[PDB]
């Protein structure tokens, strides 16, 4: 099998979900022994760090925390493109993808597939494909609930599917 260094690459829009959903999700994954690389520990900039791309290639799966502004970030969308390329290309093992819809409807994320104009021309085709594929995978469509228990259910389900 190919070389795997993490169970989960965690992709998210920090301004939306770092406080506290994704911070708590990251900790909860680790407490379950789910080895996770979170995407926000590297200095940002105009270009995505090559070390981020390598972490995606080295992970068994990605968890995407969709939120209102995830599809409104070039950074997030460029990560998503790499994640979905690995989901299509990687083998033995594959690269699984698990979307969380955090207080945003899947239909709303789908509608953002056509809204790359109002959000911001050679990148948009690839962004649209990756966003479409990811929004269509089976995941967790969260409404306003008890967040600690939502995270418990999500991490237990990731545990069952991975570990």
């Amino acid at each position: 099998a190919r070389t795997i260094t993490y169970d989960v690459f965690l992709s998210f829009r920090g301004e939306d979900t770092r406080f506290n959903f994704t911070d708590h999700l990251y900790s909860a994954l680790g407490r379950r022994g789910i080895r996770t690389f979170r995407d926000d520990k590297l200095r940002r900039g105009e270009a995505i760090a090559p070390e981020l791309l390598k972490a995606i290639e080295e992970s068994r799966s990605s968890v995407i925390v969709f939120s209102e502004n995830y599809a409104r970030s070039r950074w997030c969308l460029d990560e998503l493109v790499k994640i979905m390329e690995c989901h299509k290309d990687k083998k033995d093992p594959g690269h699984a993808v698990f979307p969380i819809f955090y207080h945003v409807d899947p239909s709303h994320v789908r509608k953002q597939e056509g809204s790359f104009g109002e959000a911001f021309k050679d990148k948009i085709p690839r962004w649209r494909t990756a966003l479409t594929e990811a929004a269509n995978l089976s995941g967790w469509p969260l409404q306003d609930g008890y967040e600690s228990n939502q995270i418990k259910e999500i991490t237990d389900s990731i545990f069952r599917r991975l570990k």
